[PDB]
Formats: C-alpha cells, sequence, structure tokens
C-alpha cells in the first residue's frame, strides 16, 4: 500500500490493524476533544476502506478515541479524533502510538426507493 | 439495495458509508444518551450487515455512537445511539448529518467448544 | 471456530454477531476503567480478525466501551475495556451480556513510500 509520512509503521501478518503515531506532542485537558494529526496520507486499495479504532494501551488512560473511517478516495492526512473522558490532564509525547488502522472491504451499491 | 425513507444519502463508488440524517431535532445533555431516528428503514444483501460510525464532524464535537450494528435480519426503522461525552450540550438539528452506515461482509461459524 | 470458555453464545446467521457475558462480577469506581474479563479464548478463521462492539445498554448505564480489536495471533482470553463516565459506582453482574463480537475480513499489505 502507498502512504506518505512516517507517522504509520508495518504490522505483522497475525496483526489486524497498523499502529498510527501522533505527529507531534499533544495536550488534552480534562473532557478536551482534539484531532491529533499523525502525518500520514493514505492510498487505499480498490475497494477498501480504513477504520480508525483505539488501542488498549492508551483506551486504558481514559483516551477514547472516536471511530474514524477513512474513505477509499480520500487523500489527505489521517487525523485521530480523540477525547479526555478523565477528570486530569494528559499528554500524549511525539510519536508515541495513539491508535490503529485496518483496512477492511467496502461494498458500494446504489439506493433504490422501494418497499 | 432497497431502503424506504429519506433520512439516508446515496453516496460515491470512492466513499466508505452511506449519510444518516437526524429525522428529528435532537438535544442531548452532556452524558446522556439518546437513540436518533433517522425515518429509514432497508434491505440488507444477502450476506453482509450495516455498520453505523458517527461522522468526523459530530466525532470531534464529543457525539459517539453506540452499538451501531444493523443486522442483515432487521428491517425496522434505524436508529442511531448516540451519546454526548463532551462537557456540555450540543443540539442537533433535523435533517442534519449524525453518522454513516457502511455495509460490510457477515462471516457466519459454529461455535465448537475445544482446547485452544 | 474453536472456542474456549462459557463467556460466548451461538447466533443466527441473521445476527452479525456473538455476545459476550461477564465472566465474574465487577466493580467499576466512578471514572475508573477496567477490563471486563469474559472468560473465552478463540481460533479466529485464518485471515480474519474480532471487532468487539459495546452493548448498547450498557453504555446507557454510564459506562464507555473502548477499543476492541483481537487480533487473528490473539490466543488469550478476551477481555472488554470500560471506563466509569458517572458519579456512582456501577457493579457488572456475571453472565451479564456486555457486548457483540463480529468476525471480519483483513487486508494484510507492506507499507511503500510514494506519492498520493
Ligand atoms: O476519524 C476520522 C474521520 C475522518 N477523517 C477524514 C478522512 C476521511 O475519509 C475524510 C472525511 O470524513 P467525513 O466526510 O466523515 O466527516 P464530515 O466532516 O462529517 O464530512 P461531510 O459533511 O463533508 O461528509 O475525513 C479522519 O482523518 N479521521
Ligand atoms: O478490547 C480489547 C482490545 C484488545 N484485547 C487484546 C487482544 C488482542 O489482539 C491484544 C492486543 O491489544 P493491543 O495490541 O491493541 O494494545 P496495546 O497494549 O496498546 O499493544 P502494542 O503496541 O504492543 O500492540 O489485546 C482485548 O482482549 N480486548
Amino acid at each position: 500500500m502507498i502512504i506518505e509520512g512516517d507517522g504509520i509503521l508495518d504490522k505483522r501478518s497475525e496483526d489486524a490493524g497498523y499502529d498510527l503515531l501522533a505527529a507531534k506532542e499533544i495536550h488534552l485537558l480534562p473532557g478536551e476533544v482534539k484531532v491529533i494529526p499523525t502525518g500520514v496520507k493514505l492510498m487505499l486499495p480498490k475497494g477498501y476502506w480504513g477504520l480508525i479504532i483505539g488501542k488498549s494501551s492508551i483506551g486504558s488512560k481514559g483516551l477514547d478515541v472516536l471511530g474514524g473511517v477513512i474513505d477509499e478516495g480520500y487523500r489527505g492526512e489521517i487525523g485521530v479524533i480523540m477525547i479526555n473522558v478523565s477528570r486530569k490532564s494528559i499528554t500524549l509525547m511525539e510519536r508515541q502510538k495513539i491508535a490503529q488502522l485496518i483496512i477492511l472491504p467496502c461494498k458500494h451499491e446504489v439506493l433504490e426507493q422501494g418497499k
């Protein structure tokens, strides 16, 4: 798969997703929502989409990653929407692992107004 | 796919899911959970289920979608289980986009007890 | 597929996923995140992975069910991670339905630096 940036890591065959990395250091206040930049651009194979889903490691810190859909056509850089549901401030360091990207098949069917 | 209603917009070949519009106005308080009607019913093809995932514009506001699994065997009105995990109350408007539905493939297996 | 435990129930061919039950009774103090044990091990068919999607009703009950990805190679016990987002202690009881597990396809490729 074609990519652009160093904010994503290869994965073993047994692994379902690629690790996404924070492009820069981030500080999330309590309850704050932030779109964290990864510095990566993707060229997803034709017929697939990328699912952004959290990693148990940062989830265990009171950080909820809000499910992200990466479209096949999307050509900008990937961003991870994250919320600090905890009651204190949290810091994500540069290049720290923050989420995963999973490539799933996509089915395109036109819509019909039947019954 | 056969659909009924107008709370779901068609999509492009480069798109992953079909947007889902709020059938009515919704006001969620901080930490409140409400199911949001879409007024859309549909027939999922054979061998596929429908996954409801939020759109980045609502996600970026602290709204998250809970249990968005639409079963192959389900013909009722689709409803979006939205929770406001932000620190303040937000209002979603009528016909405002609220989530996406991505048709994914079903994988049926029989569960067999055994050593793993 | 091969399972080892009691925390999982078979499904209808029209059902997208298998229900997960709470292994033991769990106390979640306010603002506490806890890996809810299920007591089941899996042997996911080759090429697939397991998607854990929280059960709507327990997200209303003041709990948030985090990142649920079971890798093809994972041979341990399945746990469901959750955070207590309310002002009171919430006790999850044994054999309580806490989530769903859906087997989905997985694409594997080498990452190549190019231009998009
Ligand atoms: O977690 C996410 C979600 C989205 N994106 C990007 C990539 C992608 O496919 C594109 C479009 O997201 P989308 O169209 O859902 O969100 P929107 O802001 O609600 O869009 P609009 O009304 O134009 O559909 O946004 C991310 O990087 N991360
Ligand atoms: O809801 C979940 C999420 C993960 N797991 C397990 C099973 C599985 O495939 C393995 C790995 O989780 P993961 O690798 O995401 O978390 P991490 O702690 O951040 O790991 P690392 O960077 O080493 O991968 O963790 C569960 O049982 N339930």
